[PDB]
Formats: C-alpha cells, structure tokens, sequence
C-alpha cells in the first residue's frame, strides 16, 4: 500500500563529523570478513546506522520499538507477535546460524550461549581494543559516538544546557573503544513482514516500528576528556592508555600520559564492565584503567554484552539511520 520511514537528521555544532583517528583490531576485522563472506561519510554529513546500547534490558535481536522513542531512552515496545527469526553469528573464525522462536532478551541469551559453545576459535584472542578518536568543543558532539540523538547531559549526569554545552578547559577529546566478540545479524523476514499476523503491520501505523536486526556483543567504552594540555598531548596520552601492555593487573602506561589523564576531567560510559549487565558511568582515570585492565577473553559464560545494534523499519525492512550534519 505504502511504506513510510522516519530517519532522523541531526545538526551538530561541530566543524567535522568524522573521527580524527581510528584503529581497527584483528578480531573486529575478521568479524566483518565473516559477515561479508557469508552510507555518506564526509566531514560535513555522516550517516549512522550503529546505535550504542543505552537500555540493555530492551536491546535484543528481534525486539520491536517505536523509533521516535529511542533517543530519550523510553523504547516504547510494539508487542504484536513475531514470526520466528533466523540469526547468524559472525565470529572472527566461524559463522553459526540459529533460529529464535520468540524473540526476547532471555531467548537471545540462550542462543548466544549455544553459539559460543559451538563456535570454532582460532589462535589466541589479542585483547586489543578498537578505538575511534575525535576532538570536540561541545558536549552534544558526543552524539556521534553514540550513533544517535541521545541526551548526553542525562547519560553523564552533567548540566550542558545553554552555555554549559561548551567545554571549560582548553582541549576536549572523546573516543569510542571496543573489544568485539561477535555480531548477530537477523535474516530478512521470510514473508517480508516480521509480524506473525501480517495484518498487525497495519496496526503499527503511526508507531514508527523498527526492529533490532543486528546486535554486536563485547565490551565498549565512550570516554570524554577535558584537559588544559594540547590536543596532541591528550591524544597521545589516550592512545597510550588504550594500547598499553597489561602486566600482573597493572596498566603499563608511560608516566607522563598517566599524569595527563589523571589531571584531566575524565568520564567514561561503559557497557560490559565486569560484574554487571547495566551501563555504568565512571569518573576518573582509575576507573578507565580498571576497565581496560579487566577486558579479558570471551567465553560462553562471559561473552560480553550487547554493546551496539542496528534497527530496521518494519514497513519495508530498510535500515534505520541517523544523518548527522554540521552548522
Ligand atoms: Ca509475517
Ligand atoms: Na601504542
């Protein structure tokens, strides 16, 4: 009859939307190999189809939400029954397929455990973090790292309304850094309509339904640094932390870089920290260091958590995205 999609366009007060620098780890490269074997990206316009997890209990493959309710963390569900889904797990060294009869958080967890147990693993996990680094001046620019128009002030419990959106120190740097275990991808619906009773699609008119069609597991951080050191000094120090050796539980970072980060105003949004399924926001280098140091091997019992996801429109199965623009 007709397919309507709503894909947000968000203007940011940045001069550039693309990361200044980035590093891709072997494991993340190999996962994409497995995905492929089996977008506008300019400084002034950037399409984002990856959304960092903000509501862990609702972020499971096959979940269906009103797309206009994601940015404020409401995630209003659309609860009509779904057809069973077919999902593929792309690992660094394997590709595993499963069927989930009734998409739910518990069903995803059970499927993940089964896939982790079945998967072939080759060589040793390197534990290197991927990282993506960008200078910033306004806290709203961190929406880039989250991949969507989230409320940065509420996530980080900071007042950035009005003139407080601007950093107070000389230099601002943020980064997104990840250790990826695997990516789950949902097959397109067999009959073109995710709903078990296809006529329920028409009942979702006006509810802007999107379904979670890809979920990546691992651990993730988004760090914000405000410092009176220079961009090059902060950026070097940040990379030194992210790439430092870990010896008997100690981050073997050079002393000057540690001092820069300790002296800075440093917050990290963490998904997949040890012990918790919740997201955490920490302040200070010590908590950042602890997260890096304890980022260990993935196992079936400790597979990480959902760290980011993609969604698709139920009307036509196209990918849901945010377009970021400058000015
Ligand atoms: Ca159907
Ligand atoms: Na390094």
């Amino acid at each position: 009859n007709s397919s309507k999609v709503l894909n947000p366009n968000v203007t940011l007060p940045a001069n550039n939307l693309l990361y200044d620098e980035f590093f891709v780890s072997k494991e993340s490269k190999l996962i994409e190999d497995s995905r492929n074997n089996k977008l506008t990206t300019t400084s002034s316009t950037l399409t984002s189809d990856q959304i960092v997890v903000t509501v862990p209990q609702k972020t499971f493959i096959g979940g269906v939400y009103n797309s206009t309710t994601l940015d404020n963390l409401d995630y209003t569900p659309i609860s009509y029954p779904l057809d069973p889904i077919t999902v593929s797990y792309s690992f660094p060294s394997d590709f595993i397929v499963d069927t989930i009869e009734r998409p739910s958080l518990s069903s995803m967890r059970a499927s993940v455990f089964k896939a982790m147990r079945a998967a072939n693993f080759s060589g040793e996990q390197s534990l290197a973090f991927d990282y993506n680094i960008k200078q910033f001046s306004y806290y709203s620019e961190l929406k880039i790292a989250f991949g969507s128009n989230v409320n940065i002030g509420k996530i980080f419990s900071i007042d950035i309304s009005g003139s407080n959106n601007k950093i107070k120190r000389t230099t601002g740097v943020f980064a997104k850094f990840t250790q990826k275990n695997f990516t789950i991808d949902m097959d397109l619906p067999a009959d073109g309509n995710i709903f078990k009773n296809n006529s329920d699609l028409a009942l979702t008119n006006g509810k802007n339904p999107v379904y979670i069609s890809s979920v990546t597991y691992g651990r993730l951080g988004i760090i914000s640094i405000e410092s009176n050191a220079s961009y090059n000094e902060v950026n070097f120090a940040l990379k030194a932390a992210l790439t430092a050796g870990i010896v008997n539980g100690s981050l073997n970072i050079d002393s000057n870089s540690k001092k820069i980060l300790e002296e800075s105003d440093l917050s990290v949004y963490l998904v997949g920290g040890r012990g918790t399924d919740a997201v955490q926001v920490i302040k200070g280098f010590a908590g950042f260091s602890n997260f890096i140091v304890n980022g260990g091997q993935f196992t079936p019992e400790a597979p990480g958590v959902p760290i980011y996801f993609s969604a698709s429109h139920a009307s036509d199965n196209s990918v849901y995205y945010t377009t970021f623009t400058i000015d």
